[PDB]
């Protein structure tokens, strides 16, 4: 049960004539498992600012892409200490993530 490869990563997306956006990697429904035809394989939920900018794409994006996590890349200083709308972006992510994460790899003694 691994779908888009770890759900539940919080990544970085630079678009071509876009700047780069913090973005929650999700999937649609596990297409790692099951490949159907439709155009979005994965989707990546930026933070909140242009009303859910969800970004669909199936095997379309590789333009530029940087993983996010440590928040120590020489990024986090920008992404936090900069907008605060990046700063509770990456905290909910993190907060969310530690959440679930750890919640079935464990709850209570296992």
């Amino acid at each position: 049960m691994i779908p888009s490869f770890a759900p539940g990563t919080l990544v970085w997306l630079k678009q071509d004539r876009f700047p780069w956006w913090p973005g929650f990697v999700m999937d649609p429904d596990e297409v790692r498992d099951i490949t159907l035809p439709e155009g979005s394989d994965v989707w990546v939920c930026c933070l909140p600012r242009d009303s859910l900018t969800l970004s669909a794409a199936n095997s379309e994006d590789e333009g530029q892409i940087r993983y996010f996590l440590p928040d120590r890349d020489e990024g986090m200083m920008e992404e936090g200490k900069l907008d605060a709308s990046c700063a509770v972006a990456i905290e909910e992510a993190i907060q969310l993530y530690e959440e679930q994460l750890k919640a079935q790899a464990g709850g209570t003694n296992e």
